[PDB]
RNA sequence: CUAAGAAAUUCACGGCGGGCUUGAUGUCCGCGUCUACCUGGUUCACUGCCGUAUAGGCAG
């Protein structure tokens, strides 16, 4: 849906862009066994061919259910009272 | 416009016969190498996933 957010560039010292950022994108969910939810979007705004280089940062689409539906138990949670959200984002026309 | 501008060294050949280098010797005696660290950077193609032509079932 319409519930997407972006975070701006920040230096992150958990994350080494080395060898592993174009690998593990949705590798640690339980997709390849398909037990439970199954609906995942794969996405790559970024196609720079300049030299030895596609694609660097974050931006990839999921689904609607996956956030709302398949996370009743604790996954991903522990970061909600970290800050306030803002004005929210519009889903683009073109 | 250059101490400018020029240029054939060449032919041939037996180095070779012989030889005792020896004898002797104490290297010793002492010694604290230490402290720290992400190879989470691209560090050979190991027998059981239906056809180069853009075409086809990856509970790895």
């Amino acid at each position: 849906m319409d519930h997407y957010l972006d975070i701006r560039l920040r230096p992150d010292p958990e994350f080494p862009p080395a060898q592993l950022m174009s690998v593990l994108f949705g590798k640690l969910h339980q997709a390849l066994v398909a037990q439970g939810g199954d609906r995942i979007g794969v996405s790559f705004p970024d196609l720079d061919e300049s030299r030895s280089r596609l694609g660097e940062r974050l931006r990839i689409h999921a689904s609607a259910d996956d956030l709302r539906a398949l996370l009743a138990r604790p996954w991903l949670e522990g970061l909600r009272d970290h800050l306030q959200f803002g004005e929210p984002a519009v889903v683009p026309h073109p």
